[PDB]
Order: C-alpha cells, then sequence, then structure tokens
C-alpha cells in the first residue's frame, strides 16, 4: 500500500513575530513579516488542507498537513519542496536529511535562505494510515540542537 497522509513540520528559534498569514494551494505559504515558509507538492496525490504556526516566547512550531483519505498514485512520484526564507536572506542553501533509506517512494528537498534562525528543524512524514505507526517514513532535518515543541497546539493563522 501507498501513503495517504503527508505531514510537514517546521520548528524554529528564535522568532520575533506571532502574527502570520496563510495561503494554501500549489505553492502553499505560511508567512510572518520576518519568515516565509513555502511548500510545493507536485505529483503528490494527498491534498494539503491545513496549516499552523504557534509560538511560546521565541519558539515556534509550524506545519502543513493533508487529508488522509486518498492514497498516493503509485504511477506518479511525489515531490515535496520546502523553503524557509529569512527577511534579509542573501543566499540559499540545502539541508541534508538525517537518513536516506525509506519504505515508500517520494523525493524531498529542504532549503533555507539566510541565517536568521539559530535552530531549524524540519520533518516530512509520509504515512499509510492503514499501516503500523513504525512503518511511516520520517525525513528529518536539523541545523542545530533539536527543538522540543511538545504540547504547543496547532493554532492556525486566522485572527478573525
Amino acid at each position: 500500500g501507498s501513503f495517504n497522509s503527508i505531514d510537514v513540520e517546521i520548528n524554529m528559534y528564535p522568532v520575533n513575530k506571532t502574527s502570520c498569514n496563510s495561503s494554501i494551494g500549489s505553492s502553499s505559504t505560511i508567512s510572518t513579516s520576518e519568515l516565509t515558509i513555502t511548500l510545493t507538492h507536485e505529483d503528490c496525490t494527498p491534498v494539503f488542507i491545513g496549516d499552523y504556526y504557534s509560538v511560546v516566547d521565541k519558539l515556534a512550531t509550524s506545519g502543513f498537513f493533508t487529508n488522509d483519505k486518498v492514497h498516493q498514485d503509485l504511477t506518479t512520484q511525489c515531490k515535496i519542496n520546502l523553503e524557509i526564507k529569512c527577511n534579509s536572506g542573501r543566499e540559499s542553501r540545502q539541508l541534508t536529511p538525517t537518513t536516506k533509506v525509506y519504505l515508500m517512494p517520494h523525493s524531498e528537498t529542504v532549503t533555507v535562505v539566510g541565517d536568521c534562525l539559530s535552530n531549524l528543524d524540519v520533518y516530512i512524514v509520509y504515512a499509510n494510515t492503514d499501516a503500523i505507526y513504525s512503518d511511516m517514513d520520517v525525513v528529518a532535518y536539523h541545523t542545530s540542537y533539536i527543538l522540543n515543541v511538545d504540547h504547543i497546539p496547532p493554532n492556525d493563522c486566522e485572527r478573525d
């Protein structure tokens, strides 16, 4: 079976802004006035439906996730691209994941532009909800020490 769920998490320190704006679509964004996170998902069948950005002091957890009812088309190759853009970032660079052996087909790239973050963690997680929890593919990236964001709720950007 193929994954029917994609979870993207981005944890960041330090952040100075709590207010954000979201626009989901082919190129989904979460942005504050100091950081923009841009996600693409070409040829990935599960559709991204929600996101969040929530802060405790200067620590942020954020992410995008899909509906979990439709399985990936095994005839198309899911490509997840993610870019974290700092306000005055001058040059892009690629992050390298901590593992490269996976159970399911997918490709991903994670890029950061600027050095405004002392800690940046990214997880791209593909799961077949029909399969045991330990069979998920977890693609993990860390620029520094790994942030603990346990128990920070997934508040969305809408202030209405």
